[PDB]
């Protein structure tokens, strides 16, 4: 398995070593493909921060430069583990990643679903969970649009315009994920 352990985070992960997932001591953890090991970079928060910008798809961290599109940097493919969507687990799981969706504008800039849509940032990622080739038809003023996951992108159903669809984490800095553990 490829998912950060919920219980490691919190109390405590009864499986121990045994654990099928992955324990780290924070809900992301970025990682290089050297060869046939994959290796932790450095500086995970940096990368993160610039992760979750959604307006942000370059971040050179070292002497690497990272392209979060491709997710590979210099010509070496990188990843992302992560805790569970917010979405599959109760509120009161505190580690669990929340995700934002958004879509570009006319003015060039990144705007959260439900921010008017007919759909929210907890909508879409539900459905993207429960199936993650579908496609959301949804309303914003009198204009009808149909989301497509597997394209991440949206077109108006009656003018065929598309526009861009991304889906990034909240950033939560390592101090308050220790913040958190408290
Ligand atoms: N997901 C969304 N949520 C809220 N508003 C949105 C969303 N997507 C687009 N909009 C906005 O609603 C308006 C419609 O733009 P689009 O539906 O993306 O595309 P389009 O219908 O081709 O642009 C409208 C123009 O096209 C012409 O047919 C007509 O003259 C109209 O002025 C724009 O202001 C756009 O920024
Ligand atoms: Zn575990």
């Amino acid at each position: 398995s490829e998912e950060i352990c919920l219980d490691h985070l919190c109390k405590g992960c009864p499986l121990n070593g045994s654990c099928s997932k992955v324990h780290f001591h924070l809900p992301y953890r970025w990682q290089m493909l050297i060869g046939k090991t994959w290796t932790d970079f450095e500086h995970m928060e940096t990368i993160e921060k610039g992760y979750c910008n959604p307006g942000i798809h370059l971040c050179s961290v070292g002497s690497y430069t990272i392209n979060f599109r491709v997710m590979s940097c210099d010509s070496f493919p990188i990843r992302r583990l992560s805790t569970p969507s917010s979405v599959t687990k109760p509120a009161n799981s505190v580690f669990t990643t929340k995700w934002i969706w958004y879509w570009k504008n006319e003015s060039g800039t990144w705007i959260q679903y439900g921010e008017n849509s007919n759909v929210d940032s907890s909508y879409l990622e539900s459905l993207y969970q429960s199936c993650p080739r579908g496609v959301v038809p949804f309303q914003a003023g009198s204009r009808n649009y149909e989301l497509s996951f597997q394209g991440m992108i949206q077109t108006n159903i009656a003018s065929k315009t598309q526009k861009d669809v991304i889906r990034r984490p909240t950033f939560v800095p390592q101090w308050y994920v220790q913040q958190m553990k408290r």
